[PDB]
């Protein structure tokens, strides 16, 4: 089964999932001299007032806050969408040390950690009819430095502990997804992929050029999540990102000059 790690990680997936080596590929290097300021696309609208978190999970390849998307709660909209998408997770791909762990990148700066807030779009139904549409699935894109402590990040980080190894979820009610947002909305977007398997070409990435801080403390208790299961060797979850992917013939666009 696919990882991570020297025999299974992402230089094997093109194996049992062809598109790996496809047309529109995620992550990619994002080089702010070449992107183009678009005056036309608008601002984006991020609606989580109404957010209804579930669960947190530890799934072997992150952790994930599980979202109720059985109505129109916590939705995106606008910027270069048509439509309205549901907000279904958020999940994290972070480093062994605090120089990698993002997956995009920007002027070929790595990150500590990148977050993902994925949505999909209602008039296809359900996130697995999505997928297998090229405008299924918008994923929020928020780069992790590491600095200052992230207030609204707390009550995630001190539930880890609860969901060590994979398998492992615990209630997780009454989080509110906008303690993890930065001031500005200011982004960068372009067609691409999910980063791990299937890597279905259904996304329309949208990355927001403003990082969040998060602490030392913060990050390290991500780092001590494991990979395995409850009585296989040990195995630190860091190091869970796919590196930037060819450009091939796409043009990424900026919400701002
Ligand atoms: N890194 S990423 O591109 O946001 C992929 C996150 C993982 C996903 B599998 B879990 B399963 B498959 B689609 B579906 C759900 B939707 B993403 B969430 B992909
Ligand atoms: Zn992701």
């Amino acid at each position: 089964h696919w990882g991570y790690g020297k025999h299974n990680g992402p230089e094997h997936w093109h194996k049992d999932f062809p598109i790996a080596k496809g047309e529109r590929q995620s992550p990619v290097d994002i080089d702010t001299h070449t992107a183009k300021y678009d005056p036309s696309l608008k601002p984006l609208s991020v609606s989580y007032d109404q957010a209804t978190s579930l669960r947190i999970l530890n799934n072997g390849h992150s952790f994930q806050v599980t979202f109720d998307d059985s109505q129109d709660k916590a939705v995106l909209k606008g910027g270069p969408l048509d439509g309205t998408y549901r907000l279904l997770q958020f999940h994290f791909h972070w480093g062994s040390l605090d120089g990698q762990g993002s997956e995009h990148t920007v002027d070929k700066k790595k990150y500590a950690a990148e977050l993902h807030l994925v949505h999909w779009n209602t008039k296809y139904g359900d996130v697995g009819k999505a997928v297998q549409q090229p405008d299924g699935l918008a994923v929020l894109g928020i780069f992790l430095k590491v600095g200052s402590a992230k207030p609204g990040l707390q009550k995630v980080v001190d539930v880890l502990d609860s969901i060590k190894t994979e398998g492992k979820s615990a209630d997780f009610t009454n989080f509110d997804p906008r303690g993890l947002l930065p001031e500005s909305l200011d982004y960068w977007t372009y067609p691409g992929s999910l980063t791990t398997p299937p890597l279905a070409e259904c996304v329309t990435w949208i990355v927001l050029k403003e990082p969040i801080s998060v602490s030392s403390e913060q990050v390290l208790k991500f780092r001590k999540l494991n990979f395995n299961g409850e009585g296989e060797p040990e195995e630190l979850m860091v190091d869970n990102w796919r590196p930037a992917q060819p450009l091939k013939n796409r043009q990424i666009k900026a919400s701002f000059k």
